[PDB]
């Protein structure tokens, strides 16, 4: 099972975070993202545009449970996976990571020519903060440590990380 699991919204540094906790950690990290294209063969987008979101959070569900059984290292959970109560419940138990981010620097850090279902222009601001506004009681709801990412240089957010972990709380 995970050391930890990184959850929170598209620009809160999963993938970066992730990076950098996994290598203080010592172990490999597994994005489910990643994960989901691995064993459909399919692009993130085209199940979304194919097959439609509540069929993506059912493949996707299924590859978080079964990554909650099988890997050992840091897991990152794509933005939307907390939002299915299955997802919720194979958390409980673990060690959870929330990264916290406000929406302006969410926006910012997401405004790239990466393709993202739920947060396509115009309005990707509007679109961002309506996706914090529902899920922030959700990551809340399955996390065991709260990280602030707005300010702090990444390596820092992580000793925060290292070092909670290690000591009681
Ligand atoms: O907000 C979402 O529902 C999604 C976030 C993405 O994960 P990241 O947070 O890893 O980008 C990816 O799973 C997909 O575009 C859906
Ligand atoms: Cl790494
Ligand atoms: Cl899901
Ligand atoms: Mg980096
Ligand atoms: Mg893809
Ligand atoms: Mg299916």
């Amino acid at each position: 099972a995970p050391k930890a699991v990184l959850v929170g919204l598209p620009g809160s540094g999963k993938s970066t975070i992730g990076r950098r906790l996994a290598k203080a950690l010592g172990v490999g990290l597994l994005d489910t993202d990643v994960a989901i294209e691995q064993r459909t063969g399919r692009s993130i987008a085209d199940i979304f545009a194919t097959d439609g979101e509540q069929e993506f959070r059912r493949i996707e569900e299924d590859v978080v449970r079964a990554a909650l059984a099988d890997h050992d290292g840091v897991l990152s959970l794509g933005g939307g996976a907390v939002t299915s109560p299955g997802v919720r419940a194979a958390l409980a138990g673990h060690t959870v990571v929330y990264l916290e981010i406000s929406a302006a620097e969410g926006v910012r850090r997401t405004g790239g020519n990466t393709v993202r279902p739920l947060l396509a222009g115009p309005d990707r601001a509007e679109k961002y903060r309506a996706l914090m506004a529902k899920r922030a009681p959700l990551y809340r709801r399955v996390a065991t440590m709260r990280v602030d990412t707005n300010r702090r240089n990444p390596g820092a957010v992580v000793r925060h990380i290292l070092s909670r972990l290690q000591v009681p709380s």
